[PDB]
């Protein structure tokens, strides 16, 4: 719900960090 939601064709690294920070709760 943010890693996909997201997710392009090579791109992951920067919403995938954005929501392991965020999930770092």
């Amino acid at each position: 719900s943010c890693k996909k939601e997201c997710s392009g064709s090579r791109r992951t690294k920067k919403c995938m960090q954005k929501c392991n920070r965020e999930h770092g709760h």
